[PDB]
């Protein structure tokens, strides 16, 4: 029987075997006030004493949102879809230290995505246990409310201010600050990663002077937050909390009172309306994301990251591969995960209507002329491949090559990857390729069970990306060094080199899409 | 070995051996395939290549090298033998700029950027494409040492090509 | 002496580690343990490094030699802590009697116990800290002696004595390998023979004498003090490398054993100053000057001898690795000790 104390209680955990050795889990601590009743939509509020013995032995609920119902029974979606309750009391925290108790171990914060509408830290593939087991650091992962009850805005009324679901990550990284040395770990070494909304997330803690004292260093996996879907303009949360009024019978004049009433409504109904606050969206859009709030953001990002205005310290940023092809199967007329999906010219412009929907049509078209120059004519696959760099270039590639290179010039090391390997297990059809979220597994240390159906070389492949990982957090460079494996050298934005991941062989290439990402971060802009 | 490598001491083949058969994975069974040819077209091509064009270029002349992967669609050879000795020559003559002669669309393209290469070479010391928005090649200097890859997919800048097999051969093997 | 020297006339904030083989090791663990950071300000390293093959001891190795040790002290039990406390009633004599066996195949000079990464002294596997700049930024003085491996010679390997000048041959060369690496590959073993025997004349009679001394001197002790010298001045502060080559007139191992392990050590503590104790003027001369480069370096970080119209000591830089030679006739700056040598050892040979 381990029990820790905390600053706010005593809290017992329980021992988990893992690898012939054993990890010692907490899961469900709390770090807040349940944010129910007049606490709903408002930032998290302090948790006060507990003076019993909290059972830390269970994950606790997910925050409430919209699951993915587009393929009901089919593993390639569900796994994402939350594995607890849900419930609006879901501000918890899971701690996962090695066994025995390390000294002063580097601590490992984990901010999972899903398009800030979705997501819970207890999935499967965020399991911190073979992380803390094989390189002996502390994981931790939270919930954070999503969707309009995250991120819900009217600016500057603290009855509804916005990014609460980023406040809520911030005050697990203050609990972290607090209480992570009575579990054995140093509050100096703390690595926040995260992936898609997780990693956007991360890149706001780097911007935001609260999170300033929170972490050390930062791990970006597929997102950024000059990424097109990651902040939501104030005109647009204004329309988009107003209609949700509409849509709710709460319309008023007094702004406190549209709130007050939306307090009332069950979250069923908030859910049920959530997707409609928006004209032209799809199961995937970010209806209720980060806003520049005068708090947590202080001014629009990109002006912040232009001038400098953020946290001077390392990072590691990377993508995958075929980052848009998920995103496909969403809506795009033509596609479908049960066959090859070789789509004709229309059925590509029609996509390009769905995913830039309020753009000119010069814009559409100035997409299709820089995709659909081929270098054969008669491939059949041509328009089904194009539409999915389409989607990953101008979603998460370029906002993410762009996000390092103007980190980088602010004089500190930055490295970037590029990962290029498709899971054996994976459930997806092969025409999808290297998918967003399908590295994770990879991060985690999944490949490492060996009862559990990877190959040899998927198991050195994480092995090799879990120590480099390791070593970010530690010591701030992504290097294996034991192996002889290929040394990760630093971005800079003169050469712009990054690190390949793949089983075969791991290579330094120079800059990534390069033709591609001028046309999305220097023309795009302006149509 | 033994064929490759008739007058070579006992020690000199497990060397060999050593730095070619520490797998990714025990269990492919191409594993030792992979590795004889490998061993033979390091030993005999690449690597010399490679020793000589740092060796030329260290005098100040421009060096350009390349790395040609493209299988020819009409190879007679098995497909494990891959992109083999001698199976650039016809991209280099033009040989698929005869549409009447069943290569594909892309390797038309490749022979005709090729070609083009070549010529640029000739005439102006320079193996540039320079009208179809193509990858630029670099010059080959003996520090950083890029080549460009031909294939009909993605030309590309890389470096320091075979760099731990190369050390092998042109460092370490002469002395066996 | 952090909370005790200044009661002594001592300046707790002018502290320097000095140490010979395991004890160099150990200075070496001290600039890598954050727990002795603040405990000192620069450091010495004679002969030896945390690098060297002998002085880090595997986690797998420390757990059989645990399990060992208490099998042959009838001391196997199963709750862990029970086994220590059975070897905690044992009497002193019966724990050193079976030391030596704990490892299936060693020597009187093996290091059966040593450090090993525990998570408290040592946090991570020391040669990620040394090649990831996880270590205390200040000055080092590094270096070895011209024969570190002949001692080892005359503990076991075969054809070798003290009393006499131990010409071997080929057969034995090959049997002495077999001694200082004995869980390697035969391939391995063939490495280094193919590195140190081709020789400059066919027929010299110690070609086999000496080749076996460097290989176990440049194994064990020169390449591990020189990458270390690197990978640590790497990172940006100033280190002085020597190489000691004084052959002590006192010395009472034969001459075909040089420059041996160890002997550097009489000259750095000043026994050659006192004249009633048979060392030679030039032997004074050479200790009092590595005296004062010690004490200048201990005092400000810089081993010059300044008065005495002395070559300067330039720092060791990963590119010109030059380094100081020190002898009684003509001290030299030199470049690239061991070079060969030591891509030998520090390139390929982890590698079989
Ligand atoms: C938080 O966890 C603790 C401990 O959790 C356990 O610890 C590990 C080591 C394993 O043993 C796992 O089983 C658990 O994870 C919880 O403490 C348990 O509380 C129960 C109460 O339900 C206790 O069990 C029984 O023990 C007493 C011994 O005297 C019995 O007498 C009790 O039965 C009585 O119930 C009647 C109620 O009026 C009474 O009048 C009768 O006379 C009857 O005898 C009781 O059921 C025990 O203390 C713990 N259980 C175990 C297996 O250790 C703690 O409850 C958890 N907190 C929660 C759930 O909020
Ligand atoms: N009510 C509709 C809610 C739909 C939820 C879709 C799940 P996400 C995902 C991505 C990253 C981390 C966790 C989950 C997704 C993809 C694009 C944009 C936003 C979210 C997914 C789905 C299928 C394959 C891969 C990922
Ligand atoms: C800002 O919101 C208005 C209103 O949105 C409508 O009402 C909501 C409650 C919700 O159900 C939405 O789906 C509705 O669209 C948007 O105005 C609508 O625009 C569409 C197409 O442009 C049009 O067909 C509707 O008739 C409009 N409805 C009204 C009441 O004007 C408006 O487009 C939003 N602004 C932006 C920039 O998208
Ligand atoms: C691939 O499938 C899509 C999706 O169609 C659905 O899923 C299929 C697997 C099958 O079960 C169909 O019955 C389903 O309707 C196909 O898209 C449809 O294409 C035709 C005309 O092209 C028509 O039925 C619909 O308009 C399309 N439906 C959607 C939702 O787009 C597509 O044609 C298939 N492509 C190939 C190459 O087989
Ligand atoms: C790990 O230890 C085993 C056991 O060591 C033996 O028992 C000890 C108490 C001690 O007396 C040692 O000297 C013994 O050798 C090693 O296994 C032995 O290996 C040798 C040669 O390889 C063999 O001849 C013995 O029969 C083995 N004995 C047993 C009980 O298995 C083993 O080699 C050690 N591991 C390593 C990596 O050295
Ligand atoms: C040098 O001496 C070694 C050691 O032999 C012992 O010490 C000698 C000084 C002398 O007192 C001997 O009687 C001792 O046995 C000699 O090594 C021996 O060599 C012969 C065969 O070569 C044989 O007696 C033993 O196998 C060896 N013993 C050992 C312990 O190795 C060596 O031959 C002498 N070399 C020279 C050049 O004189
Ligand atoms: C509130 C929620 O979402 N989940 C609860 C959970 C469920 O409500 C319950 O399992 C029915 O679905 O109930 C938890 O608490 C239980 C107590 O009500 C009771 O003492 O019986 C159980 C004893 O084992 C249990 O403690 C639970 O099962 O953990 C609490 C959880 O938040
Ligand atoms: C734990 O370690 C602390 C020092 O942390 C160091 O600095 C930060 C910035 C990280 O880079 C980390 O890896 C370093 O070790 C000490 O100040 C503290 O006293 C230590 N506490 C315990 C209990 O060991
Ligand atoms: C002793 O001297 C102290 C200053 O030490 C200085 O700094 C360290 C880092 C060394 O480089 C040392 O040689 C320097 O002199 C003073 O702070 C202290 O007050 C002094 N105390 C007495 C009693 O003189
Ligand atoms: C109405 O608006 C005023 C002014 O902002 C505010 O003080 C008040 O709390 C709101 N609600 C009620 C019920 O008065
Ligand atoms: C390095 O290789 C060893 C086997 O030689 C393996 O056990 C270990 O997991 C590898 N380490 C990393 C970090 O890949
Ligand atoms: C360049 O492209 C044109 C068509 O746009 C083609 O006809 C020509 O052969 C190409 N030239 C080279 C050198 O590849
Ligand atoms: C036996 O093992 C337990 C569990 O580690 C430990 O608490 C105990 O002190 C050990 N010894 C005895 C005598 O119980
Ligand atoms: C320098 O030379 C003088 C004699 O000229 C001698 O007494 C002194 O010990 C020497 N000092 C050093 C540091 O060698
Ligand atoms: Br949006
Ligand atoms: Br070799
Ligand atoms: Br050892
Ligand atoms: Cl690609
Ligand atoms: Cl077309
Ligand atoms: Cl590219
Ligand atoms: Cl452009
Ligand atoms: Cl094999
Ligand atoms: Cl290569
Ligand atoms: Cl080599
Ligand atoms: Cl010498
Ligand atoms: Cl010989
Ligand atoms: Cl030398
Ligand atoms: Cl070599």
């Amino acid at each position: 029987d381990i029990i820790i104390a905390t600053k706010n209680g005593k809290v017992r955990g329980m021992q988990l075997t893992v690898f012939g050795g054993t990890v010692t889990a907490f899961l469900g601590i709390p770090y807040a006030q349940p944010p129910l009743g007049r606490l709903r939509f408002k930032k998290p509020q302090s948790l006060t004493k507990w003076s019993d013995i909290w059972n830390a032995t269970k994950y606790a609920n997910s925050c409430c949102q919209n699951i993915d119902q587009s393929f009901p029974g089919f593993h390639g979606s569900e796994m994402w879809n939350p594995n607890t309750d849900l419930s609006e009391d879901c501000l918890y925290l899971n701690v996962w230290i090695p066994a025995p108790k390390p000294k002063n171990a580097t601590v490992l914060i984990w901010i999972y995505g899903g398009g800030f509408q979705t997501g819970t830290s207890s999935l499967h593939v965020y399991d911190g246990k073979f992380l803390a087991r094989v390189e002996r650091v502390i994981v931790v992962s939270m919930n954070y409310r999503v969707g309009a009850l995250g991120f819900l805005a009217l600016p500057g009324n603290p009855e509804a201010p916005g990014n609460m679901g980023l406040f809520d990550q911030q005050l697990a990284l203050q609990w972290v600050q607090k209480n992570i040395a009575a579990f054995g770990g140093n509050p100096k070494s703390v690595t926040l990663f995260g992936e898609s909304a997780g990693a956007a997330s991360v890149s706001l803690h780097l911007l935001s002077p609260g999170s300033h004292s929170l972490f050390t260093r930062a791990i970006l996996q597929s997102g950024s937050f000059n990424a097109p879907w990651a902040v939501t303009s104030l005109y647009e949360a204004r329309n988009r909390t107003l209609n949700l009024a509409k849509l709710t019978g709460c319309s008023r004049e007094n702004e406190t009172e549209i709130i007050k009433c939306l307090r009332n409504k069950d979250p069923q109904e908030i859910l049920l309306n959530e997707a409609f606050v928006v004209p032209y969206g799809t199961p995937l859009s970010v209806n209720f994301g980060p806003t520049v709030d005068g708090d947590f953001l202080t001014d629009m990002p990109d002006i912040l990251l232009e001038l400098g205005q953020f946290k001077k310290t390392q990072i590691l940023v990377g993508v995958n591969k075929d980052e848009g092809t998920a995103f496909l199967v969403y809506g795009a007329p033509g596609f479908s995960k049960d066959n090859n999906s070789i789509i004709t010219r229309k059925e590509f412009q029609e996509g390009l209507k769905i995913f830039f929907p309020g753009v000119s049509e010069f814009g559409k078209e100035s997409i299709l002329f820089h995709y659909t120059d081929w270098v054969d004519d008669q491939r059949p696959e041509n328009y089904r491949e194009a539409l999915g760099d389409v989607v990953g270039d101008y979603n998460f590639i370029c906002p993410a090559l762009e996000f390092t290179k103007k980190f980088s010039e602010w004089g500190n090391n930055a490295f970037f990857y590029y990962f290029e390997h498709r899971s054996s297990k994976l459930p997806w059809p092969e025409w999808m390729g290297v998918m967003h979220g399908y590295e994770i597994e990879f991060v985690f240390g999944l490949p490492l069970e060996r009862r559990d159906q990877y190959t040899k070389a998927e198991e050195i492949l994480s092995r090799s990306i879990v120590k480099r990982w390791a070593n970010f957090a530690k010591y701030g460079n992504p290097q294996e060094t034991q192996n002889q494996s290929t040394s990760w050298p630093v971005f800079k934005s003169t050469e712009q080199k990054y690190l390949t991941l793949n089983t075969e062989s791991t290579r330094i290439m120079t800059k990534l899409r390069a033709q591609q990402c001028r046309f999305w971060t220097s023309f795009f802009p302006k149509v």
